[PDB]
């Protein structure tokens, strides 16, 4: 189907693991998109090629308004291409950025469509695992796109759980911590566990050792505790999520 020259290549979107993303435009039909080079060098070189046909795989059959579509994809020689969905408002890990922390109504409405999102993907049997705001695209009116299903699976430590963290055996639980741990990056402006190494990062996750700043409300804290327990069973399901006091309170969508 596709080859490089159907494209003309557009300013650096960002930088990636592997390589880079960048603007660009099919030339015959003008339509505008995001393409991902990857380089084989790189990708054999950590042995991650399994991963991408799982990505590819995964993505490609996903459809949904907050999940990014992968459209299609190819190579060459030195490099693999995907073929993205462009998201015209960039990362929530920018926004989060230029903002320091979000408000209770901006929050309430990514945790609702990430749930959804999420929602979705686990009625499927597929488990994303690397939910952080890098990865958390925003579409023309701003709503909230899950991209790079980069470790995800049809079965650094900021975001990880107890489970995976220890190396234990994880369920679809995994993305309900995940979601724990953006509330509260959303409301706080860094994840509860944060540290200077990666080894205290380690020892706070295990334990389940965070504090909340005093401008955190009684609904959030609620909401984050039940996201945030060491055992997988104990965390709610994506539908008590929805129906959270404190989510159906401040969420718009
Ligand atoms: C500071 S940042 O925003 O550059 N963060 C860096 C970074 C790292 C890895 C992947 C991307 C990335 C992947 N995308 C895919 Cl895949 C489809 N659309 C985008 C996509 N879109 C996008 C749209 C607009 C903008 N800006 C930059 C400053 O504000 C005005 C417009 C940036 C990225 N970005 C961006």
């Amino acid at each position: 189907q596709w080859a490089l020259e159907d494209f003309e290549i557009g300013r650096p979107l960002g930088k990636g693991k592997f390589g880079n993303v960048y603007l660009a435009r099919e030339k015959q039909s003008k339509f505008i998109l995001a393409l991902k080079v990857l380089f084989k060098a790189q990708l054999e070189k950590a042995g991650v090629e399994h991963q991408l046909r799982r990505e590819v795989e995964i993505q490609s059959h996903l459809r949904h308004p907050n999940i990014l579509r992968l459209y299609g994809y190819f190579h060459d020689a030195t490099r693999v291409y995907l073929i993205l969905e462009y998201a015209p408002l960039g990362t929530v890990y920018r926004e989060l950025q230029k903002l320091s922390k979000f408000d209770e109504q901006r929050t309430a409405t990514y945790i609702t469509e990430l749930a959804n999102a999420l929602s979705y993907c686990h009625s499927k049997r597929v488990i994303h695992r690397d939910i952080k705001p890098e990865n958390l695209l925003l579409g023309s009116a701003g709503e909230l796109k899950i991209a790079d299903f980069g470790w995800s699976v049809h079965a650094t430590l900021d975001y990880l759980p107890p489970e995976m963290i220890e190396g234990r055996m994880h369920d679809e639980k995994v993305d309900l911590w995940s979601l724990g741990v953006l509330c509260y990056e959303f409301l706080v402006g860094k994840p509860p566990f944060e540290a200077n190494t990666y080894q205290e990062t380690y020892k706070r996750i295990s334990r389940v050792e965070f504090t909340f700043p005093d401008f955190v409300t009684e609904g959030a804290r609620d909401l984050i505790s039940r996201l945030l327990k060491h055992n997988p069973s104990q965390r709610p399901m994506l539908r008590e999520v929805l129906e959270h006091p404190w989510i159906t309170a401040n969420s718009s969508k």
